[PDB]
């Protein structure tokens, strides 16, 4: 049977599946329950990082990670951790 409680939670906010068309821009909210830790992204393949086909808004304990170079191939698994907490989300692409 499952356990009785989680332990020390590292995400004040979840980045909850989101669904985009292949094309259209999309972003995932991610909020850690401590500033100053560098939340670090990847996708299904490779790791993501605040650059070109991407981009990182971070701001204290909030983490959004905009995509939109997302398309058909994105359909996949998602990751985001942050420092000790890992928490990975997935990325239903629309037809």
């Amino acid at each position: 049977p499952e356990p009785g409680k989680k332990p020390v939670s590292a995400f004040s906010k979840k980045p909850r599946s989101v669904e985009v068309a292949a094309g259209s821009p999309a972003v995932f909210e991610a909020e850690t329950e401590r500033a100053g830790v560098k939340v670090r992204w990847q996708r299904g393949g490779s790791d993501i990082s605040a650059s070109n086909k991407y981009g990182l808004a971070t701001e204290g304990t909030r983490h959004t990670l905009t995509v939109r170079e997302v398309g058909p191939a994105d359909q996949g698994s998602y990751a985001v951790i942050a420092g000790s907490s890992k928490v990975k989300f997935d990325l239903k692409v629309i037809e």
